[PDB]
């Protein structure tokens, strides 16, 4: 059953690229959040984890259909990978994240109707506590993020790369990176305001504590950028 594998990839490229903005209904609940005057949310992280935790049961679905293991040979798990020399949070996903057609059908961000009609249930319901348990804002990353770099290619599918966070538009275009096999590199850049909120330590702890009620394989692994050197410098362009 070949869903995918359709040709390597046609050469036609400068299609004016993918610009979306922020529609007025999306403007809405961008709004109401960020109007919030930031109090500091820091539960997302159980929020993101439990959604994580779903790509990895989405893979583990799939190990049912493939008799090798679980994957291909060694393993499959979370891991989290902070950059402090260029003030990036890099969390790599080996399973399945997301597919490309729920990609350009923009992930729970296409309300099409009014945002939702659930903005009545929250007059006197529901909070926005609920934000990702709802499977229709996962885009509510912006929070505690400044810019959000998406990063992923599909095994014998194509390569994407696109660009998210607040302020004005999304972008998406086809990518050519070519840096593993199938897996969701995300890197969220931390505002200077979270400077603090970059404790090793502390990721250690509140982890620690939240992972009790995933059962799943996590690693806190930091790679020295050596041999290069990466920082400020002005010269590129």
């Amino acid at each position: 059953m070949p869903e995918e594998t359709q040709t390597q990839d046609q050469p036609m490229e400068e299609e004016e690229v993918e610009t979306f903005a922020f529609q007025a209904e999306i403007a809405q609940l961008m709004s109401l959040i960020i109007n919030e005057f930031y109090s500091n949310k820091e539960i997302f992280l159980r929020e993101l984890i439990s959604n994580s935790s779903d790509a990895l049961d989405k893979i583990r679905y799939e190990s049912l259909t493939d008799p090798s293991k679980l994957d291909s040979g060694k393993e499959l798990h979370i891991n989290l990978i902070p950059n402090k020399q260029d003030r990036t949070l890099t969390i790599v996903d080996t399973g399945i994240g997301m597919t490309k057609a729920d990609l350009i059908n923009n992930l729970g961000t296409i309300a099409k109707s009014g945002t939702k009609a659930f903005m009545e249930a929250l007059q006197a319901g529901a909070d926005i506590s609920m934000i990702g348990q709802f499977g229709v804002g996962f885009y509510s990353a912006y929070l505690v993020a400044e810019k959000v770099t998406v990063i992923t290619k599909h095994n014998d599918d194509e390569q994407y790369a696109w660009e998210s966070s607040a302020g004005g538009s999304f972008t998406v275009r086809t990518d050519t990176g070519e840096p593993m096999g199938r897996g969701t590199k995300v890197i969220l850049h931390l505002k200077e305001d979270q400077t603090e909120y970059l404790e090793e330590r502390r990721i250690k702890e509140i982890v620690k504590k939240h992972s009790q009620f995933i059962g799943y394989p996590i690693t806190l692994f930091v790679e020295k950028e050596r041999d290069k050197e990466v920082s400020d410098d002005e010269a590129e362009e």
